[PDB]
């Protein structure tokens, strides 16, 4: 796989109305502070994205959120780095 110089991750398999406020609530309550959040309600893809101020919370929250049962659905988190081109 490729490296990553950030502290953000994306969620998948989360077909719920969990909005920025929701994910932010559970995140902060689960010992995970985030500075940025985002979700996709426009479609039924059930995928979100969160970011932490530090890497410690990112790796921890990622390993603590990765593969989790919620509302009868198994949600998973995976980092996705998409930096700019070389030009």
């Amino acid at each position: 796989k490729l490296p990553a110089k950030r502290y953000r991750i994306t969620m998948k398999n989360l077909p719920e109305g969990c909005s920025w406020q929701d994910l932010k609530d559970l995140a902060r309550e689960n010992s995970l502070e985030t500075t940025f959040s985002s979700v996709n309600t426009r479609d039924f893809d059930g995928t979100g994205a969160l970011e932490f101020p530090s890497e410690e919370i990112l790796v921890e929250a990622l390993e603590r959120l990765n593969n989790i049962e919620f509302r009868g659905s198994v949600i998973t988190v995976e980092r996705d780095d998409n930096p700019p081109p070389i030009r």
